[PDB]
């Protein structure tokens, strides 16, 4: 897949799926910018911008600065996110608040600062990383799952608001990804009503990034408001 000369922004580019996706876009020929709280590696094969996606003021300021000098923003990938686990009645006030500020507020702030640009240029692609936990309830992850369901609903409504402008807006919802507990995930936990993984393996970040590239590409030129679950079948299609 080819992205030569296209401007691509990826949040959460510091590691995990965000890094793998920013890298895949580089290897597809794009001009990439990764945004993240921290870039603790010694080097990155793309340009980097310190950014707390939950700080609405910092997002405004960075997006304004960068949009001053780019003609066109071909692809925005929302991949920043955190996981805070706990039973619903034991989750701390702080874990609830930052779960939502980061996992939903982050994309909301990016949308508030970039939608005008997508409207102006009359096209582009957005891809937002949700989670399998937005598709199915997960013991221990009520807050995380709900924050990713909010994210999914947000990105689909944004996609409907920008469809008039020719923008495609989609999601990828990863299951367990590598970022003997692995063989027990694959088998499943019947006791917590969490199915194993029929494909008999967990995901590699590249397999999430590859799906994001497809959805951001012109091969997906008629695909909008879709959410591809990448999880070896663990949710059984739900
Ligand atoms: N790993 C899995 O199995 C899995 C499953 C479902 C969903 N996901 C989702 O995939 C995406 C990437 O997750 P990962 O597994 O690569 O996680 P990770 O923790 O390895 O990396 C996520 C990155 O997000 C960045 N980030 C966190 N808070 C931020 C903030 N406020 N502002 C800017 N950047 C911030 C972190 O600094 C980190 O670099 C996330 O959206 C995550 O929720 C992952």
């Amino acid at each position: 897949l080819d992205f030569h000369g296209q401007t691509v922004w990826v949040t959460g580019a510091g590691k995990g799926i965000g890094y793998a996706t920013a890298l895949a876009f580089v290897e597809a020929g794009a001009n990439v910018t990764g945004f993240d709280l921290a870039f603790d590696g010694e080097g990155y094969p793309f340009a980097t911008e310190m950014l707390d996606v939950a700080d609405a003021d910092q997002v405004r300021d960075v997006c304004a600065r960068l949009l001053n000098d780019i003609e066109r923003l071909d692809v925005l990938v929302n991949a920043a996110g955190i996981l805070r686990m706990g039973a619903t009645d034991q989750l701390s006030a702080e874990d609830w608040q930052q779960t939502f500020a980061v996992n939903v507020g982050g994309a909301f702030n990016l949308f508030q600062q970039t939608m005008a640009q997508f409207r102006r240029q009359r096209g582009g692609a957005i891809v937002t990383v949700a989670s399998d936990a937005a598709h199915t309830p997960r013991i221990g992850m009520s807050a995380y799952g709900a924050s990713k369901a909010a994210l999914k609903s947000l990105a689909l409504t944004v996609g409907l608001e920008l469809a008039g402008s020719g923008v495609r807006c989609n999601l990828v919802s990863p299951g367990s990804t590598d970022t003997d507990a692995e063989q027990q995930r694959i088998r499943g936990f019947g006791e917590q009503f969490k199915l194993g993984i029929p494909l008999g393996k967990i995901a590699r970040p590249q397999e999430i990034a590859n799906t994001i590239l497809f959805l951001a590409s012109s091969h997906a030129s008629h695909i909008t408001l879709q959410d591809i679950v990448v999880d070896g079948g663990s949710t059984l299609g739900a």
